[PDB]
Order: structure tokens, then sequence, then C-alpha cells
């Protein structure tokens, strides 16, 4: 009878990935976020259950300074662990608390096959291809301050924010479309975008593109950090993070 914890997460490949099912056979989730809660679960000797943020987000603090996203539902207390492909913040460490990363973040941009977008840097350039990210995620809070910091070096920063300000989308999955179906690229992490270009079924996409990282999130003094953080390095250590990175990551386009 080991205690049920409470996971929200936000679905995105191949971080934390569902199975749908029929006729009362459990639903279950798998990806590469879902093994290193496994580790940690077999570890601890914990069960349990996961849920989807209810607005779907990852979160961003608000116009009046609340947050809302899974980074929101640790805050209102709802959840005991946050795992997806949460980029660990210093405005989130503000509200909850993070473990030590268990695989590096980058920001990456899905583009079209036939578009001649090199960089970030050409398409901040342009206006013709529109271009957006996620609601209420790191990557728009990132943007806004580069883009708003005047002594910002990289012009391109302003750019992306007065094409972003809100040309977005409410979940990545909406993002991708968009990319494969209309005019538009899509700036987002590196890791769902090259997973997504490698395995288009039509191959539509090509993708251009380590300073932050994608961490777990507790609440704020949770007893968890310590113990997952050095379980996570130890992982690391072994070879064995590289292992399970291999499984969802096995670059072969
Ligand atoms: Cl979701
Ligand atoms: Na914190």
């Amino acid at each position: 009878g080991g205690v049920v914890l409470r996971v929200v997460t936000v679905l995105e490949e191949p971080f934390v990935m569902v199975s749908e099912n029929v006729l009362g056979k459990p639903k279950k989730y798998q990806g590469f976020s879902i093994d290193v809660l496994d580790a940690l679960s077999n570890y601890l000797g914990f069960n349990y259950e996961i849920y989807v943020a209810p607005d779907h987000k990852y979160g961003s603090p608000q116009e009046d300074g609340t947050w809302n996203g899974l980074v929101g539902e640790l805050v209102f207390k709802r959840a005991d662990i946050g795992i997806s492909a949460l980029t660990i913040t210093p405005d989130r460490e503000n509200v909850v608390d993070f473990t030590t990363r268990y695989m590096d973040y980058s920001v990456g941009v899905l583009l079209r096959r036939g578009t001649s977008i090199q960089s970030l840097q050409d398409l901040s350039k342009q206006t013709d291809i529109p271009y957006g990210t996620v609601l209420d995620s790191a990557v728009y809070q990132h943007v806004r301050m580069k883009g708003l910091n005047p002594f910002e070096r990289d012009s391109m920063y302003s750019q992306m924010w007065r094409m972003i300000n809100r040309n977005n989308v409410l979940e990545s999955q909406a993002g991708i479309q968009k990319v494969k179906y209309g005019n538009y690229a899509f700036v987002w992490d590196a890791a769902v975008l090259e997973y997504v270009a490698i395995n288009d079924p039509d191959c539509s996409f090509y993708t251009v593109g380590a300073d932050r990282g994608y961490g777990i999130a507790l609440q704020h003094g949770s007893p968890y950090r310590d113990v997952f953080s050095q379980r996570i390095l130890e992982l690391q250590q072994s070879g064995d993070m590289d292992i399970l990175k291999h499984k969802w990551w096995p670059k072969n386009g």
C-alpha cells in the first residue's frame, strides 16, 4: 500500500504520450519523462496517477501574477509532481521547486520543406511566413523578456516579440498542424520538433536552431526534490539517462 502521488503533465511527444483505450482497459502513458518518472517511482516505492493540466498549458505568470497551467496546478496544491517537457526557468523556480535537469533544452523552429529559412535570425527578419509559439509557455515568456530588454545583444528577439505579442497556438499540436498545412513556422522545444520532423509520414518539415534544461517540478519545500535530483545524477553518471534518450530519439531520419 504505497502512497499514490498525483502527477500533473502536458502531452508532448516523445516526453509524455498517451495510449488511449477501450472497454475499461486502462489508458496508459509512455515516453522519455514517463521512463524517468518510473525510474524514480521504483526507487521511492510510490505509486502514481497522472492527469493532464486542465487548461492543457505548461504555465506562465499572468497579468495579475497568478500561475496557470501545469506550474499552477503545483502552486495550487492540486499535484505533488509536475513532469512533461517542462523547462526549468528562474521565474518558475520562484513558485515551485525544480530538480536538477535530466536533459538539456533548446529552442528550435519547425518549417515546411521548400521554405528558405536557415536560422531563427532569418525567421525574425521577415513577416511573410507568420510565426509564433504556444501561449503560456516558457518560450513565450523568454521571447517576451529578451525582446523587451533594450540591452539584449541579438536584435532578433525584439523582432520576434513584435510578431508573437498576443500567430500563437494553444497547444503544440496546433502549431505543428499550421506548419504542415498552412503558411507558418512554429518556434518550440528543439527536442520535440526534431522528433516531429524525423517521424512525419510525409517528411513535410525541417528544423533549424543547452543553457536551460528539462526538470521535474515539485511544490515548494517538497522533500522529494533532493532525493529525485540525487537519482537523476546517478542515472546520468551511469549512462542510463543516455540509454533512455536513445530509446525516444534514435536519430534515424
Ligand atoms: Cl496537454
Ligand atoms: Na523554488
